[PDB]
């Protein structure tokens, strides 16, 4: 692969916490037009939450996070970064990043995921 | 700026297909990519599939890949999701997306047409 992605930061905490996911992206991240979070519970399908602009830092949300987590990215460092704030046992999931090359469509490399735990 | 109106849908015997199409109007040329989303009952919307409006790229999430075609005509304005092998759990009003050049999610929307299997 011409981009690498990996995930961190997640784990378990108690609902009303508190995480900071991180992804580091290697390889010819010059390519890199965007990235996204997207997240997947049990049994069910990945969902888009919001992406970042790589040049830019333009961003956009889906509204079922919208107002509680923030995508960034220090592109210095070529990583990307989702705060999850006030978090719910319904936000429970494994959490991926993906990178968009420029010139293409959809989402072209993908992480192997980090865990998010939400308890009561 | 761009004004999108989806056709296609309603009723469905399972197993079959449906067609659904979106046609843009107003600023098109500004266009980078066109996407389809759906939304189950008292679910989130959920990122379908996308194209790109000048290369007719395309990309699918696993959840739709090997079932769903998405296409465009650039000349007619219009993209299209064509819906083959479909199954229950595909029920959910459908939305389609354009993203303009140079922004980054889903700029605008359209309001959706039901597809009832
Ligand atoms: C919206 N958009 C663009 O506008 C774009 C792009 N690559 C190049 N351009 C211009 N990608 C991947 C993209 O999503």
């Amino acid at each position: 692969s011409q981009v690498q992605l990996v995930e961190s930061g997640g784990g378990l905490v108690q609902a009303g916490g508190s995480l900071r996911l991180s992804c580091t992206a290697s390889g010819r991240t010059g390519t890199i037009y965007s990235m996204a979070w997207f997240r997947q519970a049990p049994g069910k399908e990945r969902e888009f939450l919001a992406t970042v602009g790589w040049s830019s830092g333009i961003t956009y949300y889906m509204d079922s996070v919208k107002g509680r987590f923030t995508i960034s990215r220090d592109k210095g460092k070529n990583t990307v970064y989702l705060q999850m704030d006030s978090l719910k046992p319904e936000d429970t999931a494994v959490y991926y990043c993906t990178a968009t090359r420029a010139y293409s469509v959809g989402y072209d490399y993908w992480g192997q995921g980090t865990q998010v735990t939400v308890s009561s």
